[PDB]
């Protein structure tokens, strides 16, 4: 495979829906060591044998808040593993109220919360495995539309996204000296713990089934190929980049209208409303 | 006013519902000395009494499809004005057909009339009347988020419209050298003889138009007074760019529902829709 | 004047040479009533003359890292003034370390400290202000092109910026309801207090001067001109936008080398390098 | 292999360093079926021995600006293929002169040929093999940075790869419904034997080189990897999208000095100039 022999630390799996997973699934059929990290016991309690169904023994603690435990994941992965080829960060936080009503109404403390969960922890994350980090190796975070686009209610969100690929193309120019490439991969919306824990998902989702060029929503296979790509020497002529795998959604200006042309009208008009 | 003692050409003008009218109306009203030119006779019965109206008696004829317009024309606003120190390109076309249907089926008589006309154009013109343009110099021209995003139908204007913004990249850097700028001046949709010949336009006027953060249309004055700022000395330190008056349609991600928060609504499936 | 009759909060002014100074200074050209903020008392040893030079009596304390100045700000423009027809945000801060090294030295606090006095300012300050804002507001923000590009340590300012223009669209989505505009200006490099603590900033400056199509830095008089025209109903039809206002630097995919096509050689090494 | 029994069309192969070779050898080694097309008997003298290496006998007569040779590729690839999973457009021309100097320069010839033979090309590539394609088969096209960003000469070609990028958007939307994919790599500067026709080519490499955050220029390899990538299923969630395989190029906003930092310094001034 294009892994074999590569060497890849996974944070952000919660279970086998997690985008996480999906890279993991598709790293893994590349021939990829893999190495996965659970927020807390309960997590752990579908990491553990998510990582042995992909061949695993190397199960780590994180939680992206607590600076200590990058610590020991250092001084794990150099112990177990030596060395790494990619890192996946799949990991963002923000309060519940935060992702509902306006950017506005927003506190500091959700704000913050949202920044350091799911833009600071790359950096941290990144700059702690630094020195364990092979030439060619790859890291890769997940991103979505909301950060350039106005999405339903993604709010702060939508910040830290922005945030998180101004941070990619920061840390492509700091890593890349070193050889080693820094990408994000923004996924179309895919039903996931975090994603079903969002308000009108089933709409956002069904939006982008019916107005996105593949007329359907993307599967967690497609977007682990699309990670497992992004992670492997196939795009090693690849950096600082955001990259869609969205079904195309990414290009639509407007609702899309295109199959029905006698006064052209609203695909959602059509479907998914009537 | 802001163009008091400034000479502009304007092209463009078809009626008093032309973008190019709005803008050469706000330019007016801040003091500039226009001059207008005109397709053909039958647009002529249109532009003279606008340019009487807007205290300007140089009208000239100009079919960019024609070079040996653009002869007369340098020869014209030498003879008349002597001098330029903006230009507002506002003309674009393509054949019907090309607006409907896919961009697959259009022909290469219909792509080369839409990049000719609409793209082509503003080289000619400015490349002609270069030796005319004073330091401090703009130009201007019109586009749409048709050339970066999908919109419904636009299909080859779509291309045209994408070259035309990166024609006013180049050309920016080829005559900021002598000072002057280029810009384009991306406008939401405006009901314009233009528009009104295009298929289903009252829906996607209807769509930006309950999808916009500003929840409206654009009115002639808001792109026209885009525009002469554009043109005066109040945006010196803006070339090269693409410039939004859209009622911020363009930040969009998906449809509008902000305002309806139960289960959140698609204002669309509200307003204009039931 | 455009801005005769309207009440602006202005929001950033440190010295002469703020770039918060030079749009208010546009501002107050065109008959605007303004109302400065200072964070302590030795900035504001400059502010009042300032806002004094500005026929302003209204000088108010403001620090947004206290959110008991907001109650008071509140409770300030509301019995000075009444209402507010235009807010300007020119706040940025990060600790010195942070804007020099890379991006992956940064820590938690320096982190959190960016993202908070540069950009959750904007979202507290418009929230706060909110009830006392007329229709038809203006909110304006500054941005740098180091939000969405790579510019020498920008670092933390850089991933700053990113999430601030993403505000600026969900803020105008939020806002545009009520018929409130929301923009960003993407100034150039300018020499202001902030940037003179920068290291190398000029060289970045210099970079600017002679790789930017007009060849030249934009002047405070600039920025305060598209500051203003933002903040006025000339852009009404304008929202979401990141206005660039940098001489058109941010076109260049590289060095300049236009001028001079013997073999082509790149302008900085000619200029300001030899 | 990703594209065992898929079957592809390769156009613009000239000789063993052009793009589209590197696409079909990567693809090939994937155990993708191909079938290759040559301008002239002149480049055929290289495409037919290359086809051989590629264990393809389907070599096929093809110059973008005849009509009928369109005619005869669909009749050949239906009698000797059948269908087709994926077309490779590696396709683009404009006379010498409108690659140096200036964009105003252009003539309305040279306009219309770089238009036709570099953008044009693919809608009707496309549209003509269109009923030959099978669902979820991918077409893939090469753009460059110059299409939204400003490049050396690069004139003509960059408005015409900005209507390409365009194309490929409303192309996507077009045929998404059929579950055809269509994106665009944007490579970085290679050399080919179009690239050793460009004015000061070694130059545009030599800067990408070094002020690309992997500090090297991408391998034909890299680019043919890439392209792959998008051609295959492990891209089925991507369309729409314009993939930078640039060293990470694309992300720089000003000429890179990261590594030395005592005053920081170009490091085009320390290294490729001196
Ligand atoms: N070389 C680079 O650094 C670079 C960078 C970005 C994009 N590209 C793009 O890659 C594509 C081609 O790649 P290349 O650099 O290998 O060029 P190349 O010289 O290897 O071949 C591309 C050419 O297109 C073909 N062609 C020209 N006119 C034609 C016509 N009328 N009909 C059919 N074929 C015709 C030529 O035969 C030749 O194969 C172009 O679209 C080019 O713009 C190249
Ligand atoms: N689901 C989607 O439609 C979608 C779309 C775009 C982007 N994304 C991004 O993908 C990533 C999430 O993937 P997902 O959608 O599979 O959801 P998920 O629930 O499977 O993953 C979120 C992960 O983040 C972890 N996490 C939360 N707080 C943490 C903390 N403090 N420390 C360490 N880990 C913490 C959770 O434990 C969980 O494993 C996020 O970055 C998200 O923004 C998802
Ligand atoms: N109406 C909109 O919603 C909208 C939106 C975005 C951009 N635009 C752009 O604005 C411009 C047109 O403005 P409008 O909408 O007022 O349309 P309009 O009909 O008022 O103006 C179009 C002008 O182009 C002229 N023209 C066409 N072919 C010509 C030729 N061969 N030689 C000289 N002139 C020619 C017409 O005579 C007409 O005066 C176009 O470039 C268009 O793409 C319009
Ligand atoms: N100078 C440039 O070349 C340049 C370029 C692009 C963008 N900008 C942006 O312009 C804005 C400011 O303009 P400037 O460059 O003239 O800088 P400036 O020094 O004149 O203004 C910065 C202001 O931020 C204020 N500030 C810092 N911390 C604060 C706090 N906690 N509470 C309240 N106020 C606080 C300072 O008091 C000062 O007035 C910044 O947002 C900056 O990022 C500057
Ligand atoms: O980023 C996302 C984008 C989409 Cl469309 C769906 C889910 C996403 O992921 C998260 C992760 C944590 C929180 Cl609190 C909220 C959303
Ligand atoms: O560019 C436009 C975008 C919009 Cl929304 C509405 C009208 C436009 O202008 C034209 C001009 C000529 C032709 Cl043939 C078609 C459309
Ligand atoms: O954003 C900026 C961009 C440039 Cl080019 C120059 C100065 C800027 O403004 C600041 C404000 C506060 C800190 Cl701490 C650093 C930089
Ligand atoms: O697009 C390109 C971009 C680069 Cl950097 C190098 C070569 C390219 O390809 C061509 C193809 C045909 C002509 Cl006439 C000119 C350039």
């Amino acid at each position: 495979g294009f892994l074999k022999g590569k060497k890849g630390l996974i944070v952000g799996v919660a279970n086998n829906k997690s985008i996480a997973y999906g890279i993991a699934q598709s790293c893994f059929n590349q021939g990829a060591t893999l190495a996965f990290t659970y927020l807390n016991e309960s997590l752990e309690k579908r990491v553990r044998p998510i990582a042995q169904e992909l061949n695993s023994p190397y199960v780590y603690e994180l939680d992206v808040s607590k600076e200590e435990h990058f610590k020991s994941l250092y001084n794990s992965v150099k112990k177990d593993l030596g060395s790494l080829d990619f890192i996946v960060h799949s990991v963002a936080f923000a309060p519940k109220e935060a992702l509902e009503g306006s950017l506005l109404e927003t506190s500091k403390s959700a704000f913050n919360t949202a920044m350091e969960i799911s833009v600071y922890s790359l950096i941290e994350l990144t700059n702690t495995l630094k020195p364990l980090l092979n030439n060619g190796a790859s890291v890769l975070t997940l991103s979505y539309l909301g950060s350039t686009k106005y999405m339903a209610h993604y709010n702060v969100m939508g910040l830290a996204k922005a945030a998180l690929e101004s941070a990619v193309r920061y840390l492509a120019v700091d890593l890349g000296k070193h050889h080693i490439r820094v990408n994000a991969l923004s996924a179309g919306p895919i039903r996931t713990l975090a994603s079903s824990g969002i308000a009108d998902f089933r709409m956002i989702l069904k939006w982008n089934e019916i107005n996105a060029p593949l007329r359907k929503n993307v599967s967690l296979e497609e977007v682990g190929n699309a990670g497992m790509y992004l992670l492997s020497s196939l795009s090693s002529g690849v950096s600082g980049e955001v990259h869609f795998v969205d079904a195309g959604y990414h290009v639509m200006g407007m609702g899309a209208v295109e199959e029905k042309d006698n006064k052209a009208t609203l695909l959602w008009d059509l479907h998914k409303e009537q």
